[PDB]
């Protein structure tokens, strides 16, 4: 019985099988939730470049540390920007799946210094339970903000 | 006269003026202990979420609930789980010591499901001892298997 | 009651009786507490007391003053600052009690109970505060530099 | 069955069970590897002071931190500088039986600032696989250049 869920910390703090990191197509620390990944889990950047709109695992241990490259909306436009968005969170899925854990900490893509001034909860939102609803996971989607917290509760809750 | 004393039974029928729960950063009813905790004092669950490495008391009508969230050592290594766990019985002896109480019921912190599969026994214990040493209350350490209850109590006597 | 400070082991003191900066459990511990052990070992017999009070214990006929300040690691400021008011108050009654001349004493709540904080000066106004009730010579035992100037000043202004 | 690897990352960060600083006779902070491990673990620096050739554990909480002095060769010989370079990984190796650790993380000891100018990676690394290979323990060896990452790897793989 696989469910989706919403928690308000930092997403190195998890309680969750595995982590995906928000990260850049060249595979460098970075900032936003990329930093916290990069402290926590420094052994995962080994290899993790991979071009935007897929995804890449590296195990540090035991964790795995799924890199997704969501676009920068600065250098893509919106229409060409919403595919690569769909394409990353497509490649999570796959490596939630192909992988095959049981739970999976995930941000939102896209939806900070990525996000080209603009507010895309929703657009990442949707692209998030659009890929990850063939898997068998339980989903735990982080963020910092309380209306953040309430507004992604409220999508979960009128889905179920 | 304080004492450290070793008990294998429910925690959820403690004898003592409070009792620490075994609890998860999300203050959710979890499992094992968390569960009997839940199910004895479910009120106590209100607004209990605290971090790792932290405690955070929630009454239940007049009873004391300590919410005490050791490191989860699947999702972290030695040395922070290490730091995290010295934290927690640090923040459960901090509990203990403002609620003015005479005793404290308290179970192995990081041993069960958040072990990672290593036996912390020793680990765990040596923490307890070093927080609650300070504190002039009787402690009385809760555990289910026979073996885990002579260990304890062995750990104990030699200490005297 | 006069008072003076000396950088040396309060075991190795020449006062009438000893104040142990102990803990609660009656444990040897560490610190000014292990050096106490180790010089008076027999005062460690039931000398366990909670905190924020103090227990006499006599080694030979050389009394042990088992003192429990509070750490402040788990106490709050106001609870802390309290008892540790209390520990120095118990000690007091305890040198009228036994009548000695003199006393070595620590600060105490300054060292692994201080919670990361400088308590010289709370700890030995509290130490002053309660010691002016006796007719004793207190003596001061400290391990570094600056405490003993410290320590100095706060006597001078006051007398 | 015990394995050799190699992590180009902060030794700090590592996922083993305790930790060798490269450290000075004087058991003071020092530089490089011995300044984060003194952030990570600064308890671990009270008393410890050791010899040329020789290493001292202290712990930090329940986590070992090794402290191992290799030599300075700016002030030994060459044929005394490599007797205490092996020496120090000797024990090493005893420090890690005695503590019945699963694995350690250990830096190239006399590679940096006490390599007096010289290229050792390889002297280095054949002292501590001659100690290390009679122990029971994972060893992780932890640098920072890329160069040195693959001559290392290369080491360790042409040995199986
Ligand atoms: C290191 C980071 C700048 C990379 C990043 C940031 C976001 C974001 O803005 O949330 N999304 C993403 O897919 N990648
Ligand atoms: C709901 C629980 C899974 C949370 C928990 C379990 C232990 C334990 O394994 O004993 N410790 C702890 O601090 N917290
Ligand atoms: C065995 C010790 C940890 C007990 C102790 C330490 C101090 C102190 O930190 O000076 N004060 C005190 O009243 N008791
Ligand atoms: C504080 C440090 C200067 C001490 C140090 C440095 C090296 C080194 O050069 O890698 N090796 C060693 O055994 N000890």
């Amino acid at each position: 019985a696989p469910s989706y869920r919403v928690k308000r910390m930092d997403i190195a703090k998890n309680d969750e099988e595995c982590v995906v990191n928000a990260a850049n197509p060249r595979g460098l620390p970075g900032d936003g939730v990329c930093k916290a990944v990069y402290k926590k889990w420094p052994e995962s950047f080994k290899n993790s470049a991979t071009p935007v709109g897929t995804a890449k695992t590296v195990m540090c241990g035991t964790y795995p540390v799924i890199h997704a490259v969501g676009p920068n909306f600065s250098n893509y436009s919106e229409s060409e920007g919403d595919r690569e968005l769909a394409a990353a969170y497509r490649e999570v899925a796959k490596e939630v799946t192909r992988l095959g854990v049981n739970s999976v900490a995930i941000p939102l893509l896209s939806t900070g210094v990525y996000s080209g001034g603009k507010d895309r909860l929703t657009q990442s939102l949707n692209h998030l339970f659009t890929a990850m609803d063939s898997t068998d996971a339980d989903v735990v989607i982080y963020c910092r903000d309380k209306e953040w917290e309430k507004k992604i509760s409220e999508a979960i809750q009128m889905r179920t």
